[PDB]
């Protein structure tokens, strides 16, 4: 109002890499996937709830849970805490963009995991 000019909805951080590889254990093929549906979303309703994109849902946070792709939306709760009034009101949302993630294969992709670890301490 005071002093904006509505061009248009410049939502794009310039594909900076740096997003990408901004930290260790570079997303895989759903992860990013899901990374994706989880931007897209935040602008989306972003703008309909009429504000920020940050406020909406951070990089960090976004980040985290297409790390996590939890098939439940309580994977989605968690990730936050404490949570805020959209991730839980537009909790729906999220979850199912998170299926939308997994439900997708993983593309041709050299793989490798194997760890197995416990204790059991007593004092009797």
């Amino acid at each position: 109002g005071s002093s904006g000019s509505s061009g248009k909805p410049i939502f794009t951080d310039e594909s900076y890499l740096e997003l990408y590889r901004k930290q260790k254990k570079h997303l895989n093929t759903q992860q990013l996937t899901a990374f994706q549906l989880l931007f897209a979303w935040r602008d989306k309703t972003a703008r309909r709830e009429d504000e920020s994109y940050g406020y909406v849902l951070p990089n960090h946070m976004m980040l985290k849970i297409a790390e996590e792709l939890p098939k439940e939306p309580q994977g989605i709760i968690a990730c936050c805490n404490p949570v805020p009034p959209l991730v839980r009101q537009q909790i729906n949302e999220m979850h199912l963009l998170i299926q939308q993630a997994r439900e997708m294969p993983l593309l041709k992709s050299e793989v490798a995991a194997g760890v197995k670890k416990s204790s059991g301490p007593s004092s009797g």
